[PDB]
């Protein structure tokens, strides 16, 4: 229930694809009639144009006057200074548009612009699961506290975002947190994204059954489930082999940011079958040192999280005892807030600490 | 030349091995003739008395009074703490000692405890190199600076520290910037410090030749560089195979880390032959995806990383430019101060910074 009752506007964008919907945020809800405008992708002038009216149309319906607006984008890009690179869904966009600044004129309050995984982590970071894990931590009665995240949306793409207590990492190429170019374990030429994504449950299931027809991910898990029918055991394969890709991956970046796991993003509905076979990669990796994953999401296992191996240790020659758990840990959890839920607040709490 | 005419005094220690070698620091000089006494680990209240005796030793000959005492310690820890774990090998230390809040006690001033790795990275971070390659940008006429390092010492082991923006990137277990466990390029059952240490190079030239005579890494890059006498292909291929793996290690580190990579320790000496494999791996797995690695020691390669493609873009509408570089590079340099240099100084400056 994070600025529930905060006044301060901001304005948003979803630029997911194909066009601009326009919005503003107020507390934690969405307060403004949304805007549908096409992106004039072709021509320069004609979107950028867009833009300018999309906003002008939402400002000139708020209560009180807008304190910012962010919004999350493509890129590649600069999003630190704004400017927006050569996007491939966007041919007016060869050379580097400066938008940020663009707008910060047009409107003269500040604006920020981000990627899709970084708003998500920082989302989850103050806004979902992080939090909630804390307190439960210390209403447990543990002393220990989690400060650093790690966010991956499985989706479309492997996308990512990383948070260091409070700060997004985002890296001197403004590439910081990527973990979708990692290399793939089970296919050594090719890149992670590639066995963990919307393609690899399509792809895999396609093979491990001799079905050719297309099937959505969401079919897909109806059939490991039970309630479709169709190749059952290669339907569970589907999300399986996902999960052992995807635990590789998060083993070897978590093993540098020693911090929480978040997931998110559609494939989440598959929970059941991905998790199991995710964290028993982790486990094993990990193993080879010292360390243990744990799933956050059932209670016995979040019980030993939780407590660990915590003592009182007695400072030599004093009277005084000091906390100490030897017990290095680590969980991974689902988001229970929904990416798209996440990735909002993030640009709306990102918007409110950068003023 | 950071901090060369500070008055403030830093007592240190030099726990390497064997034992207790204490000093002081003032400005960037060792200015305490050093006391060595032996580490009694048979006896924690024996050796507990030594650190004591060691840093009364010292203070007792100091100018001014000294400020605080920082120094790396063996782990694991929990070194925010300062309470040291179950080490292998000091016995009397298996329980959890708070080492930290013990010498605070005993001599008021704060104290800081960290492992090597972290040291190295912070040390290079704001004394070393990347201060030096940031001028040199500046210098060259670049826009673009680089704020987050990945150091590693190549030696014993595959230690490694990682600073974001000033901010050793500590971790929720004190266990962030590990890069020693990832998993190995060619042997994935095993670690990369298996392939990325004085055992590979030791081991490797042993496979390579017929020659099971116990050879240290410098005879060993003699061999290689022509002076000694032996198998010099295999001597060559003992530092091009840690060169690949640990390229390919830094390779899946650096992507979430997305700074400058600085390498030191005891294998440096063989530049020569590891820099160019190593290289030659990062830019065949960032090149799947958009990120090139220069070797910043090199002046034609510095001067390609420096310029990049760095252009100004108009602000659409206004009469103002903005600068924009859309190619996305990364880095890779040894120390030139030396990595126990570094590590001392990265002791000293954290000491000052968080008093």
């Amino acid at each position: 229930m994070m600025y529930t009752n905060d006044n301060r506007i901001v304005m948003t964008l979803d630029a997911g694809g194909t066009n601009f919907v326009f919005s503003a945020i107020q507390g934690g809800k969405e307060i403004a009639d949304p805007v549908v405008l096409p992106a004039c992708a072709d021509c320069l002038d004609k979107c950028l144009g867009n833009l300018v009216e999309g906003f002008k149309a939402i400002q000139a319906g708020l209560p009180e006057a807008p304190v910012a607006i962010s919004f999350a984008f493509p890129g590649p890009a600069d999003y630190q200074a704004g400017i927006i690179g050569d996007l491939p869904n966007f041919p007016s966009f060869r050379g580097g548009v400066a938008l940020g600044p663009f707008l910060e004129d047009i409107f003269g309050i500040p604006v920020f612009i981000n990627n899709d995984g970084s708003l998500f982590a920082y989302g989850e970071a103050l806004t979902g699961v992080l939090p909630e894990i804390n307190r439960r931590l210390r209403e447990a009665g543990s002393t220990k506290r989690y400060k650093n995240l790690l966010g991956v949306t499985l989706g479309t793409g492997f996308g990512a975002g990383v948070v260091i207590d409070g700060e997004l990492l985002r890296g001197d190429n403004a590439a910081g947190g990527y973990v979708w170019c990692l290399r793939n374990k089970k296919y050594p030429e090719y890149i992670v994204e590639e066995s963990v994504s919307i393609r690899a449950v399509m792809r895999v299931y396609a093979e491990r059954s001799g079905d050719a027809g297309a099937r959505t991910p969401k079919e897909i898990f109806e059939i490991a489930e039970g309630i479709r029918p169709g190749n059952r055991e290669a339907a569970i394969a589907a999300f399986e082999e996902l999960g052992e890709m995807a635990g590789d991956a998060l083993a070897s970046a978590i093993t540098l940011i020693d911090g929480l796991i978040v997931i998110g993003g559609g494939l989440s509905g598959a929970s059941k079958y991905i998790l199991p076979v995710l964290l028993k990669e982790m486990n094993a990796q990990t193993g080879m040192m010292q360390k243990e994953v744990y799933d956050l999401d059932e209670e016995k296992s979040f019980a030993g999280f939780a407590r660990g191996e915590a003592v009182e240790v007695l400072v030599p020659g004093t009277n005084r005892k000091v906390g100490y758990d030897p017990c290095k840990r680590i969980g991974v959890t689902f988001s229970k807030q929904g990416a798209n839920r996440s990735i909002a607040m993030g640009a709306y709490v990102f918007a409110l600490n950068h003023l």
